[PDB]
């Protein structure tokens, strides 16, 4: 059995059993995160010890715990007590989100604010959001959620269309107290409905779209064995699923003739922040850490055939844990399919009379998650020529506010009185590199322009320059689209036939990084987002750019701390962390449901192969 | 019928007849360029007047002519004689290409060069390339082609694998003289074959690929009317074809409710330069202006169903003129189809219980051309949401040289002894803007970062700024990926329901622009490629960024001269010229045949619609 197989329902149940038996899962205990641990560095280690990491929360206010259990041995290997005011709070629980609206509904200050606006409390939905760390000392060590109101006129109504601005509440979800209710002033509540399924808004539906039928009369070209091991057009990998990170790809390799060569040991989106740029006290604290605080895999959708994934699909239904350790399956939560990708190679040669054309293909592995108003699709692609690519698709309903009379520098208008605060969606890809094995290195490649003169008398010459990042103190890099900056990960001990170290080149989209002032909380807490590329020496406990406990953590966790070690990355076991995102100034066409916008990156072989790896592709 | 209809074989024959009748097309005359002109500006068009412009060459040596004839009226509107040493030579003729090898085969300096390398002249192919303007005074006024040698060992052999470096010959193609033969020294001719159809190189072909069948059961969703007028999912446009530019899109409009709203009057790739960056005298003059000097449309391939275009395809077979004015059809030279494009919009709402998912699709209009070793695909895409996108696909065989023994800063090694000089592939998209009509304006939009302090105490705020480009002198712009710079074209007189000027935002890929020294021949001849965006006031004689005659023409024409007029572009009839390209340092993976690499740009609505234009898309 493979060490990278997906967690079984019974394994979750076994973890539950081991925890209750050791008296660590009592009636006041809640599981805020549960995930299988990856195998440690080894190869001839056939003694498989299946271990799970669990973050246990306590509803009574008692210190939480980080527990490591061996589902194979049936034992608790570790169980450490956490000082959350030092190391941050655990991920927020679904039941904690539910308590915010309920608690506010009986609070005198909240009911008063709602009375002044003439809104029926039973019609007021509250978005229970992360708190972050600002200037409220009484929150340290406490689990707080901040709430924003939205009106829902009827059950099928889209509450996002009616934000109740000038109002924000802070709630302690363990002691169940409303710690603060801020009412900065009354703002009209946007009246227009944003119901995209309402025939009064859509108008007569189109009857012009003819069907596009994509089928595979002989089945797919990939094989799925061991439940999650994929073999497709020379590629090999294992598809994992974590409740925090979502789809994770393991042991990405390419079979170059005789040998199966490694490229990436582990690929995942390790964090994803959505910071808001509205300086209003009602929203200036708003920063979603979708992966770290909310756990994206937890909210993964059950994809529908023909609607979400068209063609010959192969699904994976991963299993996660609930707050009590019971297994929960996300049916059809991962899509796997190959799709046509146009022309791969083409040449019509005059001299030889040979006309050659080959088509391209990509293997797609994806999932879609929903974080409140927003829905995100995470797509990983493998191409015939050895290219690896990631694409994030953002959709959903934009987060709203009121549009200030007299306009705004930080909010855009979507409808009459309806605003949409400026924000960004910034992702972090954790790429545990293994180019032909673990002895890797990273170089920054810049285009070099040359000046006209001796050796370049016609002033036509241009070159390139590569700088090797040797220590971690020099591995925090910035993009430079102007000079065509890319980063090559190579194995200095593995050469191609021309005796140059094999490599892969990372092509970024060069979008803007974190815009927030460098001294702000979010800049401290999401420091990874301020730079485009980070390279660290691998360490088993360094899994997230924002750290293990993001919720209400002070700042400087994850990447800045890891880098501070200043380890040797020149020809070592390294990890590449690429920051990429969308800066969003919502437009009128993003209402009342926004069309997909995308971001991503890709890695292309750079002298990895001896010649083109697609010469054996047939005609057809 | 429609004034934007494709030129017919009848019209071409008639232009030939009109020129003949006028004594402009005798036996020594050759058609170097023939294309139908676009209707004059305004809506007061007094009936059908189809005019064609022609560049007439003279093989005996007499000055060429530029003629405009009215095919409708049977007249010659104008006919001017050209002083080519001043205004530039005419595009290269197909017959002048084959002349080069023929002539060199009997020149003693060439035979001696080949003999010193032990090469059989009957096996030496010569790549006949444009000459440019350099230090050779005897070329002024003359039509020169420079030749580079490649050995073809057998008939089905790929000569590109066997470059003969250290040698180049300049040939006058009118007087049929070999003016110079430069031999800088003997270089070993690379021995490995790059025969990608040879079993010895490919090995056994993959048997792993299963069929992907894309069919459309009820036919496509677009209609083709009047030969080239396309109507698809609210979009409306005319697909034109010019022998210089290739596919051209006219009158791009979107049917918003009851009104057909114009977006782009005319879109085309007006120029594409491929400058080389090897300072070797043998290649330091190499710069292909594929559109301007070679004319990409004449070299358009006849696309095969299945391998070139998968799905339900509708082809256009445009007609061009041959060198004698006789019409020539490029069968299936333009392919049109719609393809599924994933997810358009998606939201699973907790509060309303409504789960909504909609699929995207795009209309594709494309053609592929072959310029010697390289093959380029030009793709235009229209999406359901109002997005317009262009994509260039570069493939074919890379241009080779010998790889210098002790390495090279300007050439990369692909095989033993085989090199590939550094080069770029830069495009210029000319977008004659008509955002809701001709009164347009362009704003440069940058992200604005804010400092923490009063009014932004938590330091999370960020904004954006827009700068109207008012006069052409302040409309030559460069990219800034770091501040998320984009350009919005709006109509200051047409406002959406929120009282904001409707618009479209241009998103560039921010790749490096021209790398050559600013004082070089190519920087002056390809000045357009030195900046990312240019905006000019519309003029019927300002068609290409490099001018009407690029072949052996110096700087003095094109964008830098148009811009000098410093005309008003603030709410006028304007034209946007966007520069975008690939900077290419060939990889071993690019040999023997190059896998497709792409570049492009796109435009998205920016307050153009009153809300999302895709609310009427049916359930999927
Ligand atoms: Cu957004
Ligand atoms: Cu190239």
């Amino acid at each position: 059995a493979s060490p990278f197989r997906l967690a079984s329902a019974g394994e979750i149940s076994e973890v539950q059993g081991i925890l209750r038996t050791a008296g660590l899962l009592g009636p006041e205990k809640r599981i805020a995160y549960l995930g299988v641990l990856d195998p440690a560095r080894g190869a001839g280690s056939e003694a498989e010890d299946r271990r799970f990491r669990v973050f246990i929360h306590d509803v009574s206010g008692a210190r939480p715990q980080e527990v490591t259990v061996s589902v194979t041995n049936g034992t608790v290997i570790s169980a450490v007590e956490l000082d959350t005011a030092a190391t941050g709070e655990l991920p927020v629980l679904e039941e904690e989100f539910e308590v915010v609206e309920q608690l506010l509904a009986t609070d005198e200050r909240w009911l008063k604010a709602l009375a002044a606006r003439n809104l029926d409390v039973s019609k007021v939905r509250v978005a229970p959001l992360s708190a972050g760390v600002f200037e409220y000392a009484e929150e340290r060590g406490r689990r707080i959620l901040r709430g924003l109101a939205f009106v829902q006129d009827f059950p099928e109504d889209s509450a996002w269309a009616h934000p109740v601005d000038g109002l924000v509440a802070y709630v302690d979800v363990v002691s169940k107290e409303v710690t603060r209710v801020i009412d900065t002033g009354v703002f009209p509540v946007p009246a227009e409905h944003g119901n995209y399924t309402d025939p009064e808004l859509t108008g007569p539906l189109r009857t012009t779209q003819k069907p596009i039928s994509i089928t595979q009369p002989e089945g797919p070209s990939f094989t799925v064995t061991g439940g999650n091991h994929i073999e497709w057009e020379k590629w090999s990998l294992d598809v994992g699923f974590d409740v925090r990170e979502g789809v994770v790809l393991h042991n990405i390799a390419f079979r170059d003739g005789d040998r199966l060569r490694p490229i990436i040991n582990r690929a995942s989106i390790a964090e994803m922040v959505v910071p808001y740029g509205d300086p209003s006290p009602i929203r200036s604290w708003q920063n979603y850490f979708d992966t770290g605080e909310y756990l994206v895999g937890q909210y993964a959708n059950s994809l529908e055939l023909g609607c979400d994934c068209l063609g010959d699909i192969t699904y994976l239904s991963p299993v996660i844990s609930d707050a009590f350790g019971n297994p929960r399956e996300i049916r059809n939560g991962i899509c796997m399919h190959e799709e046509d990708w146009g022309i791969l190679a083409k040449h019509s040669d005059l001299w030889s009379g040979i006309n050659y054309t080959r088509r391209n293909r990509r293997m797609v592995i994806s999932f879609f998650t929903t974080i409140g108003n927003y829905d995100y699709g995470f797509y990983w692609y493998l191409y015939l020529d050895g290219t690896i690519e990631f694409e994030a698709k953002a959709t959903g309903v934009v987060f709203t506010s009121a549009f200030p009379e007299g306009g705004s520098d930080n909010i855009s208008q979507l409808a009459p009185g309806l605003g949409a605060p400026f924000h960004q969606h910034i992702f972090s890809a954790r790429l545990d590199m293994a180019i032909d094995g673990f002895t890797n290195r990273v170089e920054e490649e810049d285009v070099v322009r040359q000046t006209m003169g001796p050796g370049n008398e016609r002033g036509n010459a241009f070159s390139r320059k590569r700088t090797v990042l040797t220590r971690e103190s020099e591995a925090v890099r910035e993009a430079d689209a102007r000079t065509g900056r890319t980063w090559i990960i190579s194995n200095p001990e593995s050469k191609n036939r021309l005796n140059e170290p094999v490599g892969y080149k990372l092509h970024a989209h060069n979008q803007p990084t974190l815009l927030a002032d460098p001294g702000s909380s979010i800049a401290r807490r999401a420091a990874f987002a301020t730079k485009d590329l980070w390279v660290t020496r691998y360490a088993d406990d360094e899994r997230y750019p924002t750290g293990d406990f993001v919720n209400q953590h002070s700042g400087g966790a994850g990447l800045p701390s890891y880098i501070a070690q200043d380890r040797d990355i020149d020809g070592q076991d390294i990890v590449v962390w690429h920051t990429f995102g969308l800066t969003h100034f919502p437009r009128v066409e993003d209402w009342p449901i926004m069309p997909v916008d995308t971001v991503g990156f890709k890695l292309r072989p750079e002298g990895f192969f001896d010649r083109s790896p697609v010469l054996d592709v047939p005609a057809n």
